[PDB]
C-alpha cells in the first residue's frame, strides 16, 4: 500500500440515498435542483457506502446477503454540487443535514442523464468535500 495506489483507491465513507430522476437538457445545477424538489415532494431514504476514487463514483448497500451496487466511471460523470437552493433535508430526529448531487449517464440508457442526490451524514465528512473530490476527479 504505496502512497500513491492509496491515494489512488480514494475516500469512501456513508451518506443518505435521497434518490435518481432523469434529466434530460437541463443545466448540471438545474438537475441537482430537479431532483431535490423531487426529493422533498415525496412521501425512508437508505444509508449507502459512497466511494469517490480514480475510477469514478461507486455506491454501495447489503442487508445480509442481499446487495446494491453501481458504479459510475469517471467520464460518466458531467456534473456535482450542493443543492443551489441551500435547500436541506430533515432527519428522523429532527435535525437537518446538507443535501449534494452527481449528475451521470446511465450505465444500462447511456443516452440518459440522471442526478443521483444524496444527503450528509457526517459534519467531519460533509457535502461541500464530497463534491469537491468528485469535481477533482472530473478534472483530472
Amino acid at each position: 500500500s504505496t502512497a500513491a495506489d492509496l491515494l489512488r483507491q480514494g475516500a469512501a465513507c456513508s451518506v443518505l440515498y435521497l434518490t435518481s430522476v432523469e434529466t434530460e437538457s437541463l443545466t448540471g445545477p438545474q438537475a441537482v435542483a430537479r431532483a431535490s424538489s423531487a426529493a422533498l415532494s415525496c412521501s425512508t431514504p437508505a444509508v449507502v457506502h459512497f466511494k469517490v476514487s480514480a475510477q469514478g463514483i461507486t455506491l454501495t448497500d447489503n442487508q445480509r446477503k442481499l446487495f446494491f451496487r453501481r458504479h459510475y466511471p469517471v467520464n460518466s460523470i458531467t456534473f456535482s454540487s450542493t443543492d443551489p437552493q441551500d435547500r436541506r433535508w430533515t432527519n428522523p430526529d429532527g435535525t437537518t443535514s446538507k443535501i449534494f448531487g452527481f449528475v451521470a449517464k446511465k450505465p444500462g440508457s447511456p443516452w440518459e442523464n440522471v442526478c443521483h442526490l444524496f444527503a450528509e451524514l457526517d459534519p467531519d465528512q460533509p457535502a461541500g468535500a464530497i463534491v469537491t473530490f468528485i469535481t477533482k476527479v472530473m478534472l483530472g
